[PDB]
This record gives structure tokens, sequence and C-alpha cells, in this order.
């Protein structure tokens, strides 16, 4: 079984996450965690049941709170995911979504394959 030290998850994931942060104005939903009231949308957390967003994913990979990068690409997936269900499929939201991910699916994997 691999053991992966914080600081090896830390540097070998964090440019993948720089990557998403980069898009603008893609990633600016998903700066900060999803405010139902701020945004007019209250019927947010009746529809999404685990939250997730790229500033706990930050906080995450910087403080040392994952134990294998596998729960990384897991708060990924589940942001995006989270995203498109909120969202309609031709929405402007639904759409930069799409972009994250397409970011991420080909940043992530040689980054994983280096991790082992
Ligand atoms: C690539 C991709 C495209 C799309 N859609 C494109 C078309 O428009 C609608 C959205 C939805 C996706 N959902 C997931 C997904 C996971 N993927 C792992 C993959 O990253 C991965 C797998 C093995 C090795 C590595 Cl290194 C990385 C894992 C857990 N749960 C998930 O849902 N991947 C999706």
């Amino acid at each position: 079984k691999k053991i992966f030290k914080p600081e090896e998850l830390r540097q070998a994931l964090m440019p993948t996450l720089e990557a998403l942060y980069r898009q603008d104005p893609e990633s600016l939903p998903f700066r900060q965690p999803v405010d139902p009231q701020l945004l007019g949308i209250p019927d947010y957390f009746d529809i999404v049941k685990n939250p997730m967003d790229l500033s706990t994913i930050k906080r995450k990979l910087d403080t040392g709170q994952y134990q294998e990068p596998w729960q990384y690409v897991d708060d990924v997936w589940l942001m995006f995911n989270n995203a498109w269900l909120y969202n309609r499929k031709t929405s402007r939201v639904y759409k930069f979504c799409s972009k994250l991910a397409e970011v991420f699916e080909q940043e992530i994997d040689p980054v994983m394959q280096s991790l082992g």
C-alpha cells in the first residue's frame, strides 16, 4: 500500500487545482461554497445533498486532510456533479462546469500516473 505524505499530495495536485481556478469566468461559481440565500436558489440543498467547492478542496489539500489522492479526485467530481445536477443542461453554469471538467480530466491523468 502506497503511503502518501500530505506534502507529496499537496505539491503534486496543486497545479491541477490551479488549472481549475485560472479559468475565468468559468471557475467563479465554484470558488466559494454555494450560498443559496445570496444566490436566490433556496432549493439548492433540497437537490444537492453534499456540497463541495474549490475553496474546500484547496483547504484540504493545503492543510493535509487527504489520506490518498483519489479522495481529491472524489471531491472534484462531487463538485462538478453537484453543478451538473442543479443546473439545466444548456445553462451557463452547466457549461462552465463542463469546461472545468474538461480541463481537469486532462490535467489529472498524468499526475495520478506519477503518484502511483
Ligand atoms: C470524464 C468525465 C466526464 C463527464 N461528463 C462529460 C460530458 O458531459 C457531461 C459530463 C462526467 C464525468 N464524471 C466522472 C466521474 C469520475 N471520473 C474519474 C476520471 O476523472 C478518472 C478515472 C480514472 C483515472 C483517472 Cl486519473 C481519472 C469519478 C467519480 N465520479 C464521476 O462522476 N468523470 C467524468
